[PDB]
């Protein structure tokens, strides 16, 4: 469960973003607006865009996949905490129990200290 | 702060083991030692001599015991508030995400109007 937890923190944070970020981002305005195609007048200028488009294109689903799996790693990394969370209130308020239990215990052996060192002085 | 959850976790969990061993060594402590009704059993000083050597373990055991299951609880006190205080940022952090990703489809969506129409432009052209 707490090795499950930590593998789940160690995954997340290992999962480049940037970088495919940055790609995108310097993808031309003409790849996305499509007022500007009346700029487009001949076939070589067509065809110089159809190139760059077919690349956001790829570009973009294959980001936007990365990205929706790892909302997926989220969620999923959120209900995980909230379970080990609820399961250290149990365990805690357990263990508060035990610590007073332990402490009556540890006052039971001390007056029978206090008590033997009395007893032993009427013994032969 | 990732890297600060899994170091409590891991040594929260290390600490367990020894835990349950030492409340095994508390549980086998003889009645003897923890009721002083039954002293009167005692009527001589050897008898009471090994008791008292007893007793003296037992305290030892149970006062370092309690000390450590006291410094024990604090450190799981700390860990519920840093899991409830990652969580919260866990919640931000993924809300942030879907806002990125609604903009990134849309973005494709874009890139698509103009990819289909552009394949119908290209038609009209010498």
């Amino acid at each position: 469960l707490t090795e499950e937890l930590i593998k789940a923190l160690q995954d997340l944070e290992n999962a480049g973003d940037a970088t495919v970020r940055q790609k995108i981002a310097s993808l031309p305005q003409e790849v996305q607006d499509v007022s500007l195609l009346e700029k487009i007048t001949d076939k070589e200028a067509a065809e110089r865009l159809s190139k760059t488009v077919d690349e956001a294109c790829l570009l973009l689903a294959e980001y936007n996949g990365r990205l929706a799996a790892e909302l997926e790693d989220r969620r999923q990394l959120a209900r995980m905490l909230v379970e080990y969370t609820q399961n250290q209130k149990d365990v805690l308020s357990e263990k508060e129990k035990k610590l007073e239990e332990y402490k009556q215990k540890l006052a039971r052996v001390t007056q029978v200290r206090k008590e033997l060192k009395s007893h032993i002085q009427s013994l032969p």
